[PDB]
């Protein structure tokens, strides 16, 4: 039996007995490799006060399914389209939120727009270099960035 | 300038201008391999209404640093100790929360207690089989479970 303390724009806060639960829209993320570089993005994230290394990601909007949201996010954040394949999903932090992320691979990328959402920085970077910069403390990862780097090292070399 | 709407036990909800922000304690997670099996755990997670495949994980308590929290969580959840090495960290979902997870590798595991926290199920499973069960829809992953599986395939085979 959830009791709602806050109903917001991209989350709700509820109590369920002693549990504090954040309801959140599902998300998508896209792993894309070109010429040995992975497609990362960075943007200021007020929750953390910095810009972590992420892969293109977004929330699924009403009416959309994960594949469609992934296509849209990739185009809006980086100006690209590609051939998308579903990989796997994960709960970001199931001890307190129901946010679920669906991860896709993109191949054969083409520019469909001149990126285009300006507050997001497109960062093509070899995943080996992203991992080294992180190990040396020079950049933070989001879960989606780390998943992209680890998936590359597992399956795309 | 954060304005607090809710101060809780393991999270705070704040507004910062138009942003909804969940402050949350940092976490740790431990990747451990023995005889080709990875150490997973499962427990009911009221936020998601199911028991995803996770690796042993917990919140850092007052006074502790990540390594110490990792040692404690591994012992409390699975009854084991091992030689711990820091791997990397990630923000679970930096579009709305500051929760950061520090991930460790454990080697040379030994039983120090007869597991011991009973509401957590210890699930030794080959990571190849965890990935196959997930692909067939039979189990959900947390981020920590997925990170463990991908790290194994990248670096531990
Ligand atoms: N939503 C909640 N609200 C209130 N208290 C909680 C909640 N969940 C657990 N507790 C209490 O807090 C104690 C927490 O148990 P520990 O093992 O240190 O942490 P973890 O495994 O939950 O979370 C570790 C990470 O794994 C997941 O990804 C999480 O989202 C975290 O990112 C519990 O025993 C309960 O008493
Ligand atoms: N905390 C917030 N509160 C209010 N509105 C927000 C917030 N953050 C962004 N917006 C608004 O909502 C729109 C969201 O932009 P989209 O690209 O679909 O999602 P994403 O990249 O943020 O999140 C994708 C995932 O990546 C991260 O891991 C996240 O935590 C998610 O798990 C914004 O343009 C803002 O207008
Ligand atoms: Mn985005
Ligand atoms: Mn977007
Ligand atoms: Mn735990
Ligand atoms: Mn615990």
């Amino acid at each position: 039996e959830r009791t709602y303390l806050y109903r917001g724009r991209i989350l709700n806060l509820a109590l369920e007995g002693r549990y504090e639960i954040v309801e959140h829209k599902p998300a998508v993320a896209v792993i894309a490799l070109r010429e040995g570089r992975m497609l990362f993005v960075r943007q200021m994230r007020p929750a953390v006060g910095l810009a972590p290394l992420e892969i293109p990601a977004g929330l699924i909007e009403p009416g959309e399914d994960p594949l469609e949201a992934a296509r849209r996010e990739l185009a809006e954040e980086t100006g690209l389209s590609g051939d998308l394949t579903y990989l796997f999903s994960y709960f970001v932090s199931p001890g307190f939120t129901d946010e679920k992320t669906h991860v896709f691979l993109a191949e054969n990328l083409k520019e469909v727009e001149a990126d285009e959402d300006e507050a997001i920085e497109v960062v093509w970077m070899r995943p080996e270099e992203a991992l080294e910069r992180h190990q040396r403390g020079e950049v933070e990862f989001s879960a989606t960035g780390l998943v992209g780097v680890l998936y590359y090292h597992a399956f795309l070399r």
